[PDB]
């Protein structure tokens, strides 16, 4: 994926609810640092729905590709109010950005 294109997507569609940096604040949504290779619902200090807390999957490229297409379909009951990114290539670019920015 294209990290620069992914950053733009993140800024436009995600940043208002999410920070990525280590120690970043929670906003409407949880800070995302450390997301890759961890189960759903594990950001310290964030109050998740039971739906996100108990989804029982590990985040990675494949599960983020599915989730970001349509969050409510993957996690019914989620309080992330976002319809999804419909284009597969845009999801891949965003995910490549996230794999860098949430791991720095
Ligand atoms: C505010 C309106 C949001 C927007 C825009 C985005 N997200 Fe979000 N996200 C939000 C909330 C409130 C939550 C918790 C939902 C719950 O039911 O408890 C989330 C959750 C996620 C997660 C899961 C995190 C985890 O399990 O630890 C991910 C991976 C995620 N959000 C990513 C993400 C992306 C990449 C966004 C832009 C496309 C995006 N979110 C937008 C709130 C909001």
């Amino acid at each position: 994926g294209d990290v620069e294109k992914g950053k733009k997507i993140f800024v436009q569609k995600c940043a208002q609810c999410h920070t990525v940096e280590k120690g970043g604040k929670h906003k409407t949504g949880p800070n995302l640092h450390g997301l890759f290779g961890r189960q759903t619902g594990q950001a310290a200090g964030f109050s998740y729905t039971d739906a996100n807390k108990n989804k029982g999957i590990t985040w990675g490229e494949d599960t983020l590709m599915e989730y970001l297409e349509n969050p409510k379909k993957y996690i019914p009951g989620t309080k992330m109010i976002f319809a999804g990114i419909k284009k597969k290539g845009e999801r891949a670019d965003l995910i490549a950005y996230l794999k860098k920015a949430t791991n720095e």
